[PDB]
């Protein structure tokens, strides 16, 4: 059977899907790097406001939704960047990324 359920959201996630659903996503975020996987938040305010409606968190706010975007650069599911408002998805995450590239090391 197939049905399409997770059980833990996470926000690198949501944050995302959007880049990945037009539909969905309206004028929020940019792809600065397809490759990379850089993408930036035109839209600080709306990103938040959408985040919260899936963590039911009417007090939901970019200020708040950060906490997890600075916590993401400890697992590696985020990359730091020297930039405003842009954000780049680390290794840690999938989905995003693109072509099988490991590298000559492996275990």
């Amino acid at each position: 059977g197939s049905s399409g359920s997770s059980g833990s959201s996470h926000l690198w996630e949501f944050v995302r899907d959007l880049l990945l659903s037009p539909e969905e996503n309206c004028g929020i975020l940019e792809w600065e790097d397809r490759e990379q996987g850089i993408f930036r938040v035109v839209k600080s305010e709306a990103l938040a406001k959408m985040w919260g409606q899936r963590k039911k968190n009417d007090r939901m706010t970019y200020e708040k939704l950060s906490r997890a975007l600075r916590y993401y650069y400890k697992t590696g599911i985020l990359e730091r960047v020297d930039r405003r408002l842009v954000y780049k998805f680390g290794k840690n995450a999938h989905g995003w990324q693109e072509d099988k590239l490991s590298g000559p090391s492996s275990g």
